[PDB]
């Protein structure tokens, strides 16, 4: 279809701001992406402990974001950063009071946010559109489907 | 699903990388967008004239945008500005044979471009994609559904 960039890109941007200010009604703001995806991580296993280097490994990425990424979540009161007792080289994450709220109020926004997002929506048209983007995929990228 | 804003936009930003290649390999570069629309009014209607104030009716933009437009393909070579005989306010637009050339080169694109991007997707996934893109901007536009 004609100005197909321009009209996709529009979309985003409206979705992204949609995201925002329902995130913020929620106050789990922040938590759209990879604060979010840690958070979850953590209460969701209490058994277990998450290190700096285990955060690297569960999101793919490399130690100096990762060392951003958790600095960041300390500075908004998620999480507490304190070095291991045997070893002060290992550093260990653990959820506060104020990141275990965020993390129940996280999981009931998402639930919210796809209830509102997919109303009139069924489990066959998802996999439908899904194929046809997939499919498109495949044929705009040919050798480099690495993605 | 997870980082949703992330994912549309690296699919955006491949597809621009395929339609620009692909616009290259046929030499009809600057015709995705404006220019193409113009061109293309040109060429199927020789018969009637097209001043700048009618660009700008056409493609719904701004007189200066228009002019902005209607220059950049006159650089090109695709047009040539030439002012009315009897008023000369008034100017028109005329399709070099350039212009012509790029006319026809842009036909045979927008098919072959569409024939392989569509490749193993029918009509009614369209249809299906389509509704679900609809509903998906409905859902969560609410009042600003004016788009
Ligand atoms: C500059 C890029 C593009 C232009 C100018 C463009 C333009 C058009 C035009 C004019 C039509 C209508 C053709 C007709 O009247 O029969 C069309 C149809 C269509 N385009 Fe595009 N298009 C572009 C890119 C794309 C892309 C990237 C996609 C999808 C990845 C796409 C998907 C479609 C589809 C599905 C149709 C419907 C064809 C039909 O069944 O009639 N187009 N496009
Ligand atoms: C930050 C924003 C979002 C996050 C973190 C997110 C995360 C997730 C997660 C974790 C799931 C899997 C849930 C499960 O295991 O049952 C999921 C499912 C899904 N998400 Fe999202 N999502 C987000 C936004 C969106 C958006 C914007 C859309 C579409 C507009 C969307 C469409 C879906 C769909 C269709 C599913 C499939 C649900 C199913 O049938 O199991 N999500 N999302
Ligand atoms: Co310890
Ligand atoms: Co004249």
């Amino acid at each position: 279809m004609e100005n197909p960039l321009q009209k996709a890109r529009i979309l985003v941007n409206q979705l992204e701001k949609y995201l925002d200010r329902y995130a913020k009604e929620y106050d789990v703001e922040h938590l759209a992406g990879p604060q979010g995806h840690l958070v979850m991580h953590l209460y969701k296993h209490p058994d277990k402990d998450m290190s700096i280097k285990d955060a690297e490994e569960i999101l793919h990425i490399s130690k100096s974001v990762a060392s951003n990424l958790v600095k960041r979540m300390e500075k908004n009161g998620f999480i507490a950063i304190v070095p291991s007792k045997t070893d002060k080289r290992v550093k260990y994450l653990y959820l506060t009071h104020l990141g275990k709220q965020k993390a129940t109020q996280f999981e009931i926004f998402l639930e919210k946010l796809h209830s509102t997002m997919l109303a009139g929506i069924t489990k066959e048209e998802i996999r439908t559109t899904k194929k046809v983007i997939r499919t498109l995929a495949k044929n705009m990228a040919m050798e480099d489907f690495d993605s």
